[PDB]
């Protein structure tokens, strides 16, 4: 039974979307981003560093634990996203976990394609290494496209012999770019928020989309540290991550799976106007926690 900020949320996103259709150019999309985009909360601090040659921050709320750090992977489709539009949500998980993030300005298509943003995950992590975060006290977490980054760049990780961090937390990820579940027709009506094609087609710009680092759901995950995976209910992306639980599991990954009833895509950036977005980023968080204690 919906309460009533996700009944209201959800009107007011169908009252200002544009309608099914109609082709909004690239540039005019990330600056309706960053415009829209929630100011991080006041008790946040923020540092700017240039990490593998992209610019990004860390983000500290009050309540940080030295030695701690969350490598956080935006999302924006591949295609748009910044350190503005995240750093609010991004405030809040550092809140929850305890940890600072470090929120990485990644290379976006279609300037820079596929693998470009795969590159700058792995180097920002190996960075965090080298700056000498312990693999144990470090965890990787992003939304949406930035989820299934979360993925990308740990297989990639594994690859090169780096080593897991403790944890993982997808939220909503995108982790399979040819875009075919069934949930893009079931969930698609309960679902306010094609053009997804379009950022794939951008992303990709040629590549296999069932490539291991574009699409996770098609990669060997065997080795991956413990995974939260976050997805709401009435969401296209439903089936992204029901399928990589399953792939994780398969894998011997330690996945857990929440589904959230109700919620809609990155419910968590709604957080301000939200309950259940403050409520399921305090669970990301305790989850970072708890995996850092065992």
């Amino acid at each position: 039974m919906a309460g009533p900020e996700i009944v209201k949320l959800k009107k007011i996103l169908r009252e200002k979307a544009v309608p099914p259709g109609t082709e909004v150019p690239l540039d005019v999309m990330r600056k309706g981003m960053e415009k829209v985009a929630f100011k991080a909360a006041d008790d946040i601090q923020v540092e700017q560093v240039t990490v593998a040659g992209c610019a990004a921050e860390w983000v500290r709320a009050p309540g940080c634990q030295a030695g701690k750090a969350i490598l956080y992977l935006h999302g924006g489709g591949y295609v748009m996203g910044s350190i503005n539009t995240h750093r609010s949500m991004v405030g809040e998980i550092s809140r929850a976990s305890q940890a600072a993030a470090l929120l990485l300005d990644y290379r976006l298509a279609p300037e820079h394609p596929f693998p470009a943003a795969v590159e700058d995950g792995v180097a920002a992590y190996r960075w965090l290494l080298d700056q000498g975060f312990k693999p144990q006290h470090l965890s990787i977490s992003g939304d949406s496209a930035g989820g299934g980054l979360v993925l990308a760049v740990l297989v990639s990780a594994r690859d090169q012999g780096l080593p897991m961090p403790a944890s993982a937390i997808p939220i909503s990820p995108w982790a399979d770019m040819t875009c075919t579940n069934d949930s893009f027709k079931t969930r698609a009506e309960a679902d306010p928020m094609g053009g997804i094609n379009k950022m794939a087609a951008r992303y990709l710009n040629g590549a296999d989309a069932k490539h291991p680092y574009a699409s996770p759901n098609f990669a060997n995950l065997k080795g991956l540290p413990p995974l939260l995976i976050h997805v709401g209910r009435d969401e296209v992306l439903l089936d992204d991550s029901i399928k990589l639980d399953a792939k994780a599991k398969a894998d011997g990954v330690k996945s857990t799976l929440e589904i959230w009833d109700d919620m809609i895509h990155v419910w968590h950036a709604f957080h301000p106007m939200l309950p259940e977005g403050k409520q399921a980023i305090v669970r990301v968080g305790e989850f970072m926690r708890e995996q850092w204690a065992a």
